[PDB]
């Protein structure tokens, strides 16, 4: 879609059974715990059109999803059945949707709203993982504020009641550094720039203590054979939900192939997958000493988890 993303748009958040207008000053910022509807009006190649994007946050509940279905059908009917429809889950946004916020990164907060609990309040200390894809689309995703959440391939923003830090992983790109800066703007905080490896003591303290985190030779490399996750190939950002718990998945990071074993995958799926990995590495050229590392659901090592966009240790 060559439309440039600058058309007029309206964004609503599913709240209970209704769609509620989102504060226009915050378009581009979303709660991962919620579902949203975006009505985008555009004019391109001399013709006017509309697109309804249904965006489902990674933690949005099934009842919100069911509510959006009703809301979107109503909107569509209201509009005379003219808009183009596109359903999108967090992390799988098309380039055109990412372009709707004038170059700003899509920011995804933890929490959200619910019938039973209403709107959650922001935590006092927060950490955001900022990652951009090859095309440059950038996402700032809030995660738990612990040292273990860091990964060398991205930029991170840590905000506390008393300080802000922009941590730059060794493999982070300028797009990630720039998105981090924009996020800091939204958070109204001035950061202390920190390069991975020369963190001041105040940074580790804010995170509750220094600890090992997600790193490896590949995660540290700025360059980037981008890692591919193959189903028992998964496009978009690598999300924890892409790991089929009843199956076995392969994550190829070039100098290493991980064999991820779902808790409910049958024994034979691991066997086949291992056989396949060996062959995959020999189909090609590379090295025959390419390690094939087996990992089990819930016991993933940091060198594996680092490739994911914002992992939740309790996800399962
Ligand atoms: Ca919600
Ligand atoms: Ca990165
Ligand atoms: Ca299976």
């Amino acid at each position: 879609m060559d439309d440039d993303g600058t058309g007029q748009k309206q964004i609503w958040r599913i709240e209970g059974s209704n769609k509620v207008p989102v504060d226009p000053a915050t378009y581009g910022q979303f709660y991962g715990g919620d579902s949203y509807i975006i009505l985008y009006n555009y004019r391109h190649g001399g013709r006017q059109g509309q697109i309804i994007y249904n965006w489902q946050g990674a933690q949005s509940t099934q009842d919100e999803v069911a509510a959006s279905a009703i809301l979107t059908a109503q909107l569509d009917e209201e509009l005379g059945g003219t808009p183009v429809q596109s359903r999108v889950v967090q992390g799988k946004e098309p380039a055109h949707l990412m372009s709707l916020f004038g170059g700003k990164p899509m920011i995804i907060y933890k929490g959200g709203t619910s019938r039973e609990g209403g709107q959650t309040a922001p935590a006092s200390t927060r950490l955001f993982q900022v990652r951009a894809n090859s095309a440059g689309a950038t996402r700032a995703v809030e995660v738990l504020p612990k040292a273990g959440a860091l990964n060398s391939n991205d930029a991170f923003v840590l905000k506390t009641p008393s300080a802000a830090y922009l941590w730059v992983g060794t493999g982070a790109s300028e797009a990630e550094k720039t998105g981090a800066q924009e996020l800091l703007r939204v958070l109204r905080a001035q950061p202390v720039q920190v390069a991975e490896g020369s963190e001041p003591d105040g940074f580790w303290e804010a995170l509750g203590g220094k600890a090992a985190y997600r790193t490896s030779p590949r995660l540290k490399d700025k360059k980037m054979h981008p890692p591919r996750l193959f189903a028992c190939e998964v496009p978009g950002e690598l999300m924890q939900e892409d790991l089929a718990t009843d199956d076995v998945m392969l994550l190829d990071t070039w100098d290493q192939v991980f064999v991820w074993v779902g808790k409910d995958s049958q024994e034979e799926e691991k066997t086949e997958a291992l056989t396949s990995a060996k062959r995959y590495i020999e189909t090609d050229n590379r090295d025959r000493r390419t390690p094939i590392t087996v990992v089990k659901q819930g016991f993933e090592p940091p060198s594996f988890v680092g490739w994911f966009l914002g992992w939740d240790d309790d996800y399962w």
